[PDB]
């Protein structure tokens, strides 16, 4: 009897449910995805096949009006059909905006619900904008922290990053898909380590032990060719400019790392050294290899970084 394990992506609020369509439209697969929203008009458009609408005596079907009560009554309210949605997950991603009503008040209800069910629970947030102001600053930073308190591990974006990997006519939405490769590809990472045997495996319970009741990760790829490519593709996996939580600090890492036939010993090394200097600690190692013929001259390395 083989593991397969039951992976569910959760948009809650405006910001989040749009990382949930962009990701659909992007292609993935043996990935459920959820659409939780107070916002019946937004939830309409919501690519999902499971559309949660919350709070609907409370906001007559409208959004939460930028107050984090209302989405939190509202989760706290639609708690029978959050959990008929989670059902089965073994491991859940929460992607929701933090600053606004629904998000803010109501991303923290899900995760502690997922995680309350048994399932691995990671959450995926925004900080708003400097120019959205103090107050949006300050809702969100409440809700960084209720979320942290629900979730075994968190990765916040702060979206004042965006404005770090931008020129002047670099267009919002452009932007804003820079951003949703974080989850993306750190969902996409763990779906391709369950789905391989490496040659020297790693699987789901080496996530859940890197992951559970963590606080802080980090979760990155990086694929390089040529000459020196082991050690540019960890340097792109560790490389932040868009994540609050640096590689600075960490104290446990899963690598993996991905090659072909040419894949040698001493470039595994190589990685694993960058990725532990830069962590600048004495690092617990989880180390996984997968070797695929299909691939040339290309490596890839993902790393999973906790314990901050
Ligand atoms: N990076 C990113 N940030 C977003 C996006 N949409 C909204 N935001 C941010 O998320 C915050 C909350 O917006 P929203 O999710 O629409 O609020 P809610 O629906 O009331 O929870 C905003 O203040 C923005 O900082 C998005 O698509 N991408
Ligand atoms: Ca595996």
């Amino acid at each position: 009897g083989s593991h397969m394990a039951t992976l569910k992506v959760i948009g809650v609020g405006g910001g989040g449910n749009n990382a949930v369509n962009r990701m659909i439209d992007h292609g993935m697969n043996n990935v459920e995805f959820i659409a939780i929203n107070t916002d019946g008009q937004a939830l309409n458009l919501s690519k999902a096949e499971s559309k949660i609408q919350i709070g609907e005596k409370l906001t007559r079907g409208l959004g939460a009006g930028a107050n984090p009560e209302i989405g939190k009554k509202a989760a706290e309210e639609s708690r029978e059909q959050i959990e008929d949605a989670i059902q089965g997950a073994d491991m859940v991603f929460v992607t929701s905006g933090m600053g606004g009503g629904t998000g803010t008040g109501a991303a923290p209800v899900v995760a502690k619900i997922a995680k309350e069910m048994g399932a691995l629970t990671v959450g995926v947030v925004t900080r708003p904008f400097s120019f959205e102001g103090r107050k949006r600053q300050t809702q969100a930073a409440a809700g960084v922290e209720a979320m942290k308190a629900a979730v075994d591990t968190l990765i916040v974006i702060p979206n004042d990053r965006l404005l770090d990997i931008v020129d002047k006519s670099t267009p919002m939405m452009e932007a804003f898909k820079e951003a949703d490769n974080v989850l993306r590809q750190g969902v996409q990472g763990i779906s391709d380590l369950i789905a391989v045997s490496g040659e020297v495996n790693l699987d789901f319970a080496d996530v859940k032990t890197i992951m559970s009741n963590q606080g802080s990760a980090l979760m990155g790829i990086g694929v390089s060719s040529g000459e020196n490519r082991a050690v540019e593709a960890a340097k792109k996996a560790i490389s932040s400019p868009l994540l609050e939580t640096s590689i600075v600090g960490a104290q446990g890492v899963l690598m993996n790392i991905t090659g072909g036939e040419s894949l040698s010993l001493f470039e595994a090394q190589e990685a694993a050294d960058i990725v532990q200097d830069a962590a600048d600690e004495d690092v617990n190692m989880i180390f996984g290899t997968v070797i695929n013929p299909e691939l040339q001259d290309e490596i890839v390395v993902t790393v999973i970084a906790t314990g901050f």
